[PDB]
């Protein structure tokens, strides 16, 4: 009776990031000029986001913190899981075999530049634990499979509190997620039973020093859980620390008046960026060296023709990192063999240009081994959707603090974040959710989508 | 296409949607089996060209903006003969289009930002198309800011001299008006500068009959209605523990600056708003976003000022019906001021009404009904906020001395977007903004109440 389903139009909403009130005077507008087979009303929409929430009794927010009890969720997601099958009427309800991944990460936050002067409340650093449910299988078989297993669109939250992420609450969270995991395994759904297996591989390399108190093969033709806010950091700070040293072109700026002009290009740099784009590229805030967030690392990927100018790099190489970044963070399936070969290509550029600064580790693990991360499905949103969450509830916070106090502003922040977070990875919203965002059509470059083999013009 | 390009570019600015929105809004309404409805955003583009003056008067510096009138009046009589149901106009040797005109200041607070960020805005509105003393064409909405053209504005305090500086620089503009031309006919412009308030004519010279309601003192702006009776509500706040006009008195001024401190730390722990901050003069730099957000929860202010929330709703019922422009139940209007008014007494016949309450509540039905009230100011105002904006995201891309024009040529852009006759022919009856703050109340004094 109406072109968008309430929850596709849900999905309309995320994908356009519209207003109540946009919608609203959306549909009375549309509908005014003589068509109404279009958009249901929001109190149809409203209702489909109040299906998609785990219950009441299992989800506390804190001025601090937030937390789903993991039972709950899991049991949450396979409903919406059942009602996105074409036919489910399976034949073993004895016992369904549901596989997840879980794991956690950290990320940063400045707004603007605000010391001995704060712009509201929180403490601008969020450490996120996520779960993604992979494979449906009964008796061996698959019988629901997930389309984008690294995608944020499946990235369910489970606890995020605003911390900052030490050795010891990595510690705290995995013995407070493996009791949780340890004690608890069942669910129930349409008749199937379904046990729950539960793999940590959303893990980085320094998350797996902690859990245990602590190489190529030499590369041959004929590896770890790489964050998509760690790679799009540590390239930015790869081709950064090449232009500080383009006046001598040397790795180690050790020698004789070296770095008397590397911190001189440095200077120069560090200006450009402030005064052409409002960045603060490279400023520390005594943070061990490099308080870049995702934030400052997208825009530094967002305009490769200019980045060039300010930094003295090759276009073409900037241009060339910042459509990998792009692919990996989408979410969306990618061509591993079509990604390959521009991946190969973009290293022989590196050496072409910069054979003198030996490649990082991030950038030969993202260059030389992303085809195969990519092709074992071995990719990590966390880091990237932590961020994007932390950036959006001070937005609310600016939002809701108008009209309510501090502590109960902080905490109507942290209920509606938790709630965006679980439409955007509800397994029923997220099956006819656009393959890229109005955000994503905007800013994904002619060979991003070429990378993602994507027909969502 | 369900469509049209300005019906579209209307749908875009009553829901203030990106380019980037509207485009994928486009695209995943079609993957869902449904193409007749959102035209192309090169097609909308093209509209919002179609709006624009020539090259004649682009004049947007790191300062100010100004186009000729001329060259404006010409671009609207065009516009104006678009939305003519029926340009069979027979009597085209001489028509008359009675146009308004004058001008008003806004400030602003929030130094992070370029600008002086104090505006000065002179801005016209076409009232009747004649045709041998007949009616041709007739303004909808002649207090709307959907027809008030922008001719100047710069960004200047309003002075003493600017206002001066403006009268000579537009009366000057008026003599050398040649007819304008459309569609053959042949179109004179008379202009009367009634948007004017009492500052301004004391300035270009160098009441009651004992109240008889059934020009009126000059009539009355929308940003300057919302910021007086804010105050006034205040001052009640403030002396409301000893209930007494005069701040004097025996320990009075001890505890009204009890008071009015009290109210003023409420305001920013429970709502983050600044009732009565200085930053230059001894003076009350109140805001019109300020008086906007003192009205905006009549349930809230009324616990934090301790005044009646029925009487503090129903100012901003009606400062609501004032602000939106639109046509006010002129008959209704009157009633619910002469009640609003009664409550006033009913509450506080101690505190005797300010001049603007008194306009307001007494004689405002009647300068509603002779279309006496004035946009100019408000507009500006949100002129002025909408480039704080633009300079906020053109900087993020640009640097400043290009991010500080850059934003002058958007925001006159859009104030004559929104301010083109044949858009607002077909824009939706009440924002985006307005479904979601406007009250019941409100609405049906506009009588819009089933839209
Ligand atoms: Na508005
Ligand atoms: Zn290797
Ligand atoms: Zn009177």
């Amino acid at each position: 009776s109406t072109i968008f389903s309430p929850e596709k139009a849900l999905g309309l909403l995320l994908s356009l990031k519209l207003s109540k009130w946009q919608y609203i005077t959306l549909r009375e507008t549309t509908i005014r000029e003589g068509s109404k087979e279009i958009y249901p009303s929001y109190y149809k929409v409203q209702k489909a986001k109040l299906q998609c929430y785990p219950p009441k009794a299992f989800v506390a927010v804190t001025d601090s913190s937030a937390k789903i009890a993991l039972q709950a969720l899991l049991d949450l997601t396979v409903n919406r899981i059942f009602e996105t099958i074409r036919s489910p009427d399976a034949i073993q309800n004895k016992q369904l075999i549901l596989i997840s991944k879980w794991g956690f990460d950290g990320a940063s936050n400045q707004s603007r530049y605000k010391q001995n002067i704060e712009s509201g409340q929180g403490d601008s650093s969020i450490f996120m634990t996520s779960l993604v449910p992979l494979k449906l299988t009964a008796d061996g078989d698959t019988v629901w499979v997930n389309p984008k297993p690294c995608s944020p669109m499946y990235c369910r939250p489970v606890q995020f509190s605003f911390v900052k992420e030490t050795k010891d609450v990595v510690i705290n969270e995995k013995t407070a997620m493996d009791d949780e995991i340890e004690a608890l395994v069942p669910s129930k759904c349409q008749g199937h039973e379904i046990s729950h297996k539960l793999m940590m591989t959303m893990i980085d390399g320094k998350i797996c020093t902690y859990l245990s108190e602590a190489a190529c093969y030499l590369c041959l033709a004929k590896e770890f859980g790489l964050s998509t806010l760690h790679a799009r950091i540590n390239v930015m700070e790869c081709l950064l620390h090449i232009a500080y040293r383009l006046d001598f072109k040397k790795w180690s700026a050790r020698g004789e008046g070296h770095q008397e002009l590397l911190h001189s290009r440095k200077k120069l740099i560090q200006d450009r960026f402030k005064d052409d784009l409002n960045l603060l590229i490279d400023i520390v805030k005594q943070g061990s060296g490099t308080t870049n967030d995702g934030n400052t690392a997208r825009r530094f990927f967002e305009f490769p023709d200019k980045t060039a100018a300010i930094t003295g790099l090759d276009e073409d190489l900037i241009r060339r990192f910042s459509v990998i970044l792009q692919a990996i963070t989408s979410g969306e399936i990618i061509d591993v063999p079509k990604f390959k070969e521009y991946a190969r290509t973009t290293a022989e550029k590196y050496v072409e240009l910069y054979d003198w600064y030996y490649m990082s580790s991030t950038v030969h693990k993202l260059l030389i081994h992303g085809g195969d991360i990519i092709a074992e499905n071995a990719i990590v949103p966390i880091g990237s959707l932590s961020e994007e969450a932390s950036e959006a509830r001070n937005k609310d916070f600016r939002r809701f603090r108008e009209h309510h106090s501090r502590k109960k502003s902080r905490q109507a922040s942290n209920e509606d974040i938790l709630n965006m977070l679980i439409i955007s990875s509800d397994p029923l919203i997220s099956f006819t959710r656009p393959k890229l965002d109005a955000h994503k059509r905007q800013t994904y470059f002619k060979e991003t989508v070429e990378l993602l083999q994507l027909q969502d013009q």
